[PDB]
This record gives structure tokens, C-alpha cells and sequence, in this order.
């Protein structure tokens, strides 16, 4: 009676943690929907403490997984970075590594067939309109977790997923073979193609696991 | 078929956020049951990414709970602090944090029987062998969530829960006053200074805030950028440390135990500036002023433990806190002016024995379900 | 441990308990999913102790719902009536029961977005490979549960669901009218007689009750008390099978076939006794009286797909339905008399092809959670007969 | 929004499946209690279409698990018989299937520290004040469910769980032959007829199959296909209900505990069919055969309860049971064939007393999750 049940889902995405949430399991109402979100996370708060976020930027963002509403898509999936400071959920752009997380999400929430050795997914970004590549290891209907695949920012090795970025050219303009980086925590490489004004792939193997399922909690009398 | 189950929940505990788990859906076996907890948590890792703690030392705490082996004792807890960096499991202590959601657990559980308004739920802590009386509302068979109770640390208000710790009484030492002294006067590289040490919960040092020339009300800015305060009340620590046995030399415990004993200095109820809101603590409010070091800083509040400490010490004739302490009658409330606010203790010493030492806790539930746990990774 | 979990839902689907699973939860290697899914159940075991199936056939249903495979589906639906006392995962029809709660799982699930008031779901059945439309109230995400509809098998009211049949027109035969016409005059060891052939969500003929010696408004007792209506309404069944081309014998249609094409007799709106509780149905209450066999045997109230199959006839304007129907002009609502209460359906047909052939159902989701299956007893075996 | 959810979970116990709910997890208003599990299960309904349970007697069954009320006992346990065909929950007796499942729910949810090899688990049943004991095969924290124990009424093998029944005599009365005798003539519409009444682990009445038309091997097919009989068995029953102080009114009796007392009728060992798989049983695997009646109807199989009770009977010079028993010398157990096959139970009745009543059992979680309730039928 004091509080309210929410399905939920955390996941390990590439460098990054995110919660996954389906898109009916959240209110309609914009206003309402926000209070929730706000609520599972533990926001406004510096060290979030009565929510499910880990007050660091890498560990409260957003994923809301829904039914494809492109023609060409497996799959809906709208971002947010929720503020730990400010009573705010922004929906400006996407995340590379959180969208790591989707496909073996889709797949083990069976909202895309399983198919052995690989499954494509295709993904509609809703906060860009672009669409998103996953290829993903299957083994008994569900995502593979298991392999010896490194990424800097993670311990240990895991299964290989190829992120295809391709067609996020324009991302917020309209207008436009393996090369690494010495970003903050180690090296990376991707599959880049330069050509002018079409993009040909922009590819990267990223990781993903599934850390806990569940409810969360959110207390009925702070959404007055 | 890749990873493993375990049932789980996450909860709100006071100013923690801790990881709850049964007794029995852990192995057995001691060293395969702490791979299994570093691999739920995350560790090692500075960001625990592969895991559910996040990554402070806050939010990076386990809670055990299972059948009780005390007669008098509803349920068993085992407290341990997950390293971050390192793949250890510690043991040690206890946390005054985390046990306040042990009762609500426990209730909501059905280890033990709700009763409405309120359901007693006593807690044999595994760790120290120590009992703590948990004082939960209940509604519906449920622990009661929402309220008007405030704790500094936590946004908004919600429904009270009565930590008693008096049976934490002598936690460290054996003896409420180690030293068998209700002030002693210690030796210090600026001359002889009046100390006060008590043991309840965890052990306390107290000092007057004008024998190391504060007025007691001043800011953590102005404390923390007073190296010569700093380095003087460490000094001070680290002498009642060798004092009452928890180390063999001073700079065993600066090193060693640099957490307990903690160090206070007081004053008198006087009006003083809120920092964190820049308003101002009317003296009417509180019994005496309070500025708690932890950890070679200050404390931006009052630890939990402190708080059943420093009460405690109020109601022992003659302790500096005592002296200071304005006379509260017949209320058994203690009102300790820290930085940011007042925070209210009950209190009962008779004859030197600990009758009371309760505060004011809350927790909540945040989430339930199953971790995942890796098997390639408890390899 | 010993055993495995596997997510799982249970749910009140029409007057049936169904056990919802995802696509992916299940094996690919259909002899161990079929295996998996008898574990589930309890089966083969006359009690079904040993699993979550109720021992009822009403309780021995499957619904595998997993993404679309059609163009025009937002969902893919597979049916099994899981065997109560053999070993077998039985794939053959569709359940119009069990489909009425893949609506709502679609949408308690997010695999089809939440519209208020309404969502239309358009479901793909793998088994039939037809197409089913289910229109849901919808509140906060979630198929709505409470609500002042009432269906007979199913204790207390809920919120309506409309069902759609409309594009199982001519799924047995082809055609919506099996013969081409709207009557026929077929012959008999009693003289000719007419009737009307319909096909839709299955086929049935309809005779006018006068014809067979019927006033059409008698009783389970009564009706089933005689035994040469019985013995003439299996001929005439027997005879029509053959025609539209299910038998290629009456004998074989009577043995073989003997649950389809289904035979209803029927008359104009008239008062009747109910025979479960001896009241009175006022005859300004329904559009047609009628009775229907199912299985050489009264059926009690009304079959799912007969009473979709009968709202269209009833609308060809010609046929034997049609011409005792009562004018409803701007109602498409066709309320039948059947034995025991009065079942709504509505019905739309414009020149020669059915647009709605829906039926009011109801549903609820009732536990959500891990089924557990023993692994010991999925270990694959040389040669597994219980005998 | 309609709906709320209420944690729960399916279980095999024995030869029946049960419905396990926590105590703090139903109202604590009987009257509400009461309308939210018959909303959980289905009922009143014939076919329960609307709920969880399986519209038969054996697969109608709850178990309320809670912390002990008893010093002896690790852990409380109610049982209650939701009715199909009627609004009644009916707490009148123990099950001593559903109390198999008790055992490894007790330690599947940490209320019982998992012991390797064999956990010992002591069970206080609610409804009758007395104790049973377990002892449970567990591996790796949960209780074993794989095994080579085969119990007749269960397809395959599994692990074997040992179920005491030695501290249950007198379990309704407070005597092991409430009335005195060892054979009372019961008055009836019928005329007079032999009867026993036996109070252990709970009550039942033992008749000559002969006595009610009956050769005592038939099927439940054919026992529940005849009116007279089933209306003449619940006068019976209701008759000696009301005798012993069960119920005030035989109306009653078949209204408000149309569960306890229970009737069967027996015979000396014959041949007969074993319905659930159409197999002959041998007269010479067994030590008598005996049809119990449940809820108005037949025992598909044997009640863990008249298990005991039938055993007991079996030892106690002068009762039906007795009088029909092959004799067994030297061993201890007796051979009991059911409509399923055959159940042994080592019973010892040392002339008044009860010093063993003992049999295997078998135990499986099906389904842990919530169910949901309609909150408007609950309004």
C-alpha cells in the first residue's frame, strides 16, 4: 500500500550501467513520467541513495525499450541521462554503449527471434530517428555472455557484439580500415570508412550482460 | 545457461544502501561464498560496473540475514563492508546504518510476525554477539514506508524506526568507561588537555571546544582548513586509541585505526549558522553543541554511533559531555546541535549501566528480484 | 540446483486457463520443447500433479507468443492443447478461448504499445496462419480488468474484449459459401429439405426448425430425447460434410469428421424456457432463436466458432439465418437464443465479404513468475515408452 | 491499477499440490483473509477458471507458513481446505501431505539454516497444537528434489523426505479413541453400522466396506458415480463430526468442516486396478485396502494424515481397521492400498500409546511469483 511495483531490469551496457525499462510499464503522461523515473533512480540527490542510480554519470542512464514503430526497426529505444543533481530527464541524444544493451535485451525479452550463432537486431533510436545495427552471440534462445572479448572499463572478457553506427550520420546536423584511441580508461578500435558525404560503416565490438531482474520500488506519497 | 541466479533485494538503510541476502542462497563454503558476493557487487573495481554496488563505500555494504541463534533474538545479521578496489570481504565490525534495515526485512519477510502500530523486533548481530532492539512501524503486514520523520543524508521525510543500541554498550573495550575516569587529563605536545572517553556503540573521545580554542559552533569550512586543528585532534585520538587498548602506538592507530575512536569537541546549547542552508540553529533547540571528527576530517553530521555515544555520555556525572550538557528534566531526549541540524537521542544511564541509547532510523525497500552472477567468473 | 527456472504466466483466457510463454524461453529443437512444455504441465499423469496444468482439458492449454512473422501482425501466436494422460504437445487447431487473452499479454508485455481507451492488436496465429483482431480497453499500460461485462463459465463481470473472426471467412473450404448459394435444396431419406452452408471460423449448416418437426425453442431433455431428430440432423450433417467436400462418405464424415461442419436448427425471436434456471427469455431480447449440435449431442449453450459463424449468415441476406433474423438496421449487434441465456455477436457484411465476425470475450492475467522444470527428467533417453 | 499482486508459490507436496503463502503476506482481518483466498484459488467454482487451483480436492489445498509460536518448533504452520463448490476456507485439521512440502519451503526461504546431508525440521501445525517432524535431503542450501523414492499417485522418482507423526495423537480430541471404544453402532437412516473413531494426527472413521455395499477395490469412477453412496458416507461422517464435538448440527458438520473428520471404508487385501494407470495391484503387496473419502467425494489417493490414523487403527486390538488387517509378525510396517497403489507407514502402538507413526514423502516447488486479485470483488 505505500509504495508501488515497477518491473525492471539493470544491465552492465558496454562501459556503462543503464536501467531498462518497457515503455508500458512507465506512466503516459510526460509529467508523471518523469516523477517515476526520477524516483527509481534516486534524483534530485548527490549521492542517490534511495534509488537504484550510482551518483556517477556511468551508472544513471535510461533505457525505455518499446514496440518498433519504423517500418525497418526490430525495436524502439529511447535514451536518458538522469541528472543526479537537478530534478531532470534529458532526452537530448543517443548512447553507444547503452545501446550495447538493447539487442540482448530484445532478445532475451523474446521482442526479436533468436537465431543461433548471430542475431541481427535492428534498433529505431527514438531521441534521433536513426537506426542502429546489433549483431549478437545467441546460444539457447538467449544472449551469450561468455567469451574472450576485452573492452577498457570492464574487468575480464566477455562475449563480442558488433555495434553498427553507420547511419547515424546526421545525428543532430542533417549533413555528414581500423583506427584506434587513448580515451580516459585504455585504447579502443573501430571500422571507420572516409568517403565525403556517405557513410559506409562505422562499426565497433562492444559487451553487455544482464546484472538483475525484478521490481523496483517508488514510494506512492512523493509523487503528490 | 551462461549465468547463474540469486534471489536478492536492495534497500535504503539509513544513510546506506545495502544488498540483502538469505542465508541460504549463498554456498557454504566461506572462500566461494565471497566470490559469489564480489561478483554480485562488482569488485574489484573502482566503478563496479560488472555489479549492483555503486561504487562508494555507502553503497557498497551486504546485509546477511537469517534464522536466529540467540534465544532472546528474532533474527541473525552478518554485516560486511565490500571493498571497492580490492577483492576482500570484510567482516569485522558492525554498521549502526544497515541494521536499521534488518527489522523492516525481517517483518517484510515473515521471519518475524507483524503486529500493528508497531512490531519489536530484537536483532542478534553476528560479527560482535551483540542484540539491538529494532522498533518498526507496521501496516498491513507490512513495514510502514511513509511519514514525516526527517534524517539528514536522505531527501523528503518518511516513517520512524527506534534503533535501542544499548547493548552495544562497552562495543570495543568491555567497559562503558575503559579508562575507569569520567574526565582524565592527558599528557600532549601542547601541555595537559581534559578528555572524556566512552564506549557505547563505538568509542568516543570528547574534548571542550575552548580547551582546543574553537567556540564549538564554528563551520566545516573553517574547521577543514585548520591543518593545526587537524593535525592537534588526531594527536589527541591517537593517544586515547593506545589508551583504551586498540593500538600499541600512535602511529599503529593513525595507520591502523584511523575510524575508531572517533573525537568530538563540544560546547554549550549557543545559537549557530546551518552551513548547508546558511540558517540559524536557535540554542533553545538543542541540550549542547557537538563537532565530530571521522576520519582525520570532519563530519558533516553526526554518525549513528557517535550519536549513541555521545547521549550516553551525557548521563554520566561529570564526563565533559555531561558538564556542558543543559539539564533536559525529565525528558530522556538528548539534543545534539550538529552542523546541519539537531539530532535527537533517548537516554538512560543508571548506576553506569546503558538502559537507552535509541535513535531515530528509516529504511525502505528499493528493489527485489535475482542477480546475475557470471560462472566463468568463479572460476 | 536440480532444477531450472522458466518465466511464465498463467492466465484466464475466455472461459479457459491458458499458460503463456515467450518464444525465446522455450528450446528451438522442437522434441525438447515439446519436452519442456509436458514438464511444465505435469503430463502424462491423469492428475497432473506434478506441474501447473489443472487436469481439465479447460486447464491444459499452451500460448506461445513470440515477434510477428506477417506484415500486417504486431505478434505471433502458436496454440497447444497439451495432452492431460499422454505424452503429447497437440498443435492442430486454434482456441478462439485461449486467443482472447493474447491481447492483453501482448500489451501487459510492451510488445504492442498501450492506447487509451483502446488498442487494437492484430495477432498472427502460426497453427492457422490467419489473422486475429482483438479490440482491448486499456488503462495505465495495462489491459483492464474491471469491468460490467458478464460471459457464462466465468463467475462475476469484467471488461469486454472484442474478438475478431473475420479472416477466418472461408478458411475450411475457401469460401465463405461452400456451395455458392445461399440456400440448398438437399435430399433426404425424409424428402428434400433446405439449408444454408456458411464458413466462417468454421462451417455450419443451418436448417429452419419447422423443417425438422422443431417448434425451435425446446429443451436439452427434450431435444436430446429423441432419437430419430438425432439420427436425422447426424444424416443431413453427414450428407453436407460430403458436399462442400470434408468426406468423401457419410459414413466417413460421421467417423472421421464428426465435430465439423457443424448443424444448428433455428426460428424467429420467441419467448423460451431457459432450462438451467426455468425462467423466461422474452423474445424482444434476441434476433433468432437456435439450437446447435456439436458432437451427434445438444450442445447446452453455444459454440465459439458457431456463434461467429452464425452472426454472418444471419447477414447474407438470402440465407435460412438471414430470412428468420429480426431487422436491427443500425445495430450490428446480432444477439442469439440459445438454450441457456442470450450471446451477443457483431456481425458486418457488405457484398459477399465478412468485415466483422466478432465475439465478446473476457480475460485476466492470474500469476506472474518462475516455473520450475527437474533436469533429471529432460535428460534425452535411448527409448522412452511409459508402458 | 485493478489488480493487486500477493507473493506466492505452487508446490507438490506428496501426492497433492498446495498453494504456499507467507504469513505476513495475507490481512490480518479473518473475514478479509478469508475473501482474498478464495479469490487466489477460484472459488466458489467448479471449474476455479478465475484462480490458481485445480478444481479437485487434492490440488484446492494452502498452506500460511510463519515464525514459531511454539518453543520446540523451528517453524508455524496452518493449514486450510479451500473449498470448490462453496465460499469456505476450513481450518479445521492438519494435512499431512501439504506438511511435506513445509520442510523444504522452510528452507528454500531461510526461515530453517540449510544443514548438508539432512536437515532436521520440527513443525508446529496451527490447527491441532502438535508437533511432526522432517528430515529433508538438501544440497547447496535448498532442499533436494532429485532421487531414486518413488511414492505411488506421483509419475518418476525423486529425493525421500521422512515425516514423523509420533506427537500427533488426540491431534482434534485430546484422545487416541474418543469415545472410549475400540467400536461404537452408529444410529443411521440406514440402520445400525460398525464404527471406529481413531484421533491420530487426525481424526477418522473406519467402516466395513461390506457395510455400505461396497467390495472395497472399486475406482473413483465408480465410487463417485453414485449418489446414494456418497450421501450416505457424508451422514456418516457429519454423524460422528457432531458426536465428538467437532460441530453442533450434522448441518453444520457437511457446511463449516465438510474436511474433518474423514471416512473410509476397508478391506482385508484383495486384488484391484490401480486407476491411474490401469495396472493390477496384487492383494499380496498389501496389508489391507482401504477408500478415503475428501470433500464429499474420494481420496484419489491417501491423506499423510489418515496414514497415520489408518496405521494406528491398525495396531489397536478390536477396531475395523485391526479386525481387517492381515497380520504382519515381525514387521512394523503396514501395507496400506490406495486407489493409486499402495503407501506404508511403520506405526507401533504399544497398547495405548503412540511411539512410531512414520512414512516417506516427496516434495517439489513448481512456481514461485505473484498472483493477482481483482480488487472490485474484494470491495
Amino acid at each position: 500500500s505505500d509504495q508501488m511495483r515497477i518491473p525492471c531490469v539493470i544491465m552492465r551496457a558496454g562501459t556503462s550501467k543503464g536501467i531498462f525499462l518497457k515503455g508500458n510499464d512507465l506512466p503516459a503522461d510526460q509529467e508523471l513520467r518523469d516523477k517515476v523515473i526520477l524516483r527509481i533512480f534516486g534524483s534530485p540527490d548527490v549521492r542517490q541513495i534511495d534509488g537504484l542510480a550510482g551518483a556517477d554519470p556511468l551508472t544513471s542512464k535510461l533505457a525505455i525499450i518499446g514496440p518498433s514503430t519504423h517500418p525497418d526497426a526490430d525495436v524502439d529505444y529511447t535514451f536518458a541521462q538522469v541528472s543526479i543533481t537537478d530534478a531532470v530527464v534529458d532526452y537530448n541524444g543517443n548512447c553507444g554503449n547503452i545501446s550495447a544493451g538493447v539487442g540482448p535485451f530484445a532478445i532475451d525479452e523474446s521482442f526479436v527471434k533468436a537465431v543461433e550463432p548471430m542475431t541481427r537486431v535492428c534498433i529505431h533510436n527514438t531521441n534521433t530517428g536513426k537506426l542502429l545495427y546489433a549483431e549478437v552471440e545467441v546460444e539457447d534462445g538467449k544472449a551469450k555472455v561468455s567469451g574472450d572479448c576485452k573492452i577498457d572499463g570492464v574487468p575480464g572478457t566477455n562475449a563480442p557484439e558488433l555495434m553498427d553506427f553507420s547511419d547515424t550520420a546526421g545525428a543532430a546536423t542533417g549533413k555528414v580500415d581500423t583506427v584506434r584511441i587513448g580515451h580516459p580508461a585504455g585504447v579502443i578500435p573501430v571500422v571507420s570508412i572516409v568517403k565525403d558525404g556517405k557513410v559506409e560503416k562505422a562499426a565497433l565490438i562492444r559487451t553487455a550482460r544482464r546484472i538483475m531482474e525484478g521490481y523496483v520500488y517508488v514510494e506512492k506519497a512523493k509523487l503528490v
